[PDB]
């Protein structure tokens, strides 16, 4: 077979009733997960290749960074329940793994400053139970896959995909092997 279990992806075991149809985890201490945003835009050439409307989900995880890991676990909350994620994905990645300027959760505040989310707006969001929930349901997403690793990309809680099974000669020539790995894994 063209695709096969062991590839482009893998089958778990214990497959995740009621998943999100696709849901990748990304860090942003996580090296490879700054090239797929920034060089490779795997979230971006996924949902070209699938139907319009779809749901994608994009989840923060815990296990890199200690204390600074999982303040960007809640700030990804924030970033979630206010819709801007578009506008503080890159300026998130540079500030932690380009400039460096990313130490606290000041920091991260910061940030979303820049990128015209007023101080009060945060605030609010970042006390609130509904971003606690919003921490609470990245969490439960990335236990129920017993997560270790990031990039990750899981299609309908029973595929995760296997990037390491994909040629990396060719930058774009990956990215399409794994949008189209993504799309197959959706019709199966
Ligand atoms: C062209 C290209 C291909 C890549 O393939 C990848 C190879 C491996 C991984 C997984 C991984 O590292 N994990 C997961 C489990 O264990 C912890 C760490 C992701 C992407 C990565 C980057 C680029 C670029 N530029």
């Amino acid at each position: 077979a063209q695709y096969e279990d062991g590839k482009q992806y893998t089958t778990l075991e214990k497959p995740v009733a009621g998943a999100p149809q696709v849901l990748e985890f990304f860090s942003f201490f996580c090296p490879h997960c700054y090239q797929f945003e920034e060089v490779l835009h795997i979230s971006d050439n996924v949902k070209k290749k699938l139907p319009e409307g779809v749901k994608m989900t994009k989840y923060h995880v815990n296990f890199m960074g200690g204390d600074l890991g999982k303040d960007l676990t809640q700030a990804w909350a924030v970033a979630m329940a206010l819709g801007v994620e578009d506008k503080v994905t890159v300026p998130l990645f540079e500030g932690v793994q380009k400039t460096q300027t990313i130490r606290s959760a000041s920091d991260i505040r910061d940030v979303f400053i820049n990128a015209g989310i007023k101080g009060e707006e945060y605030d609010a969001a970042w006390n609130s139970f509904v971003v606690k929930s919003l921490v609470a349901q990245q969490e439960k997403a990335a236990a129920d896959v017993q997560l270790r690793g990031v990039p990750a990309m899981f299609v309908n809680g029973k595929y995760q995909l296997n990037p390491q099974g994909m040629d990396t000669s060719n930058m774009d020539v990956f990215v399409q092997q794994y949008a189209d790995t993504v799309k197959y894994l959706s019709e199966k």
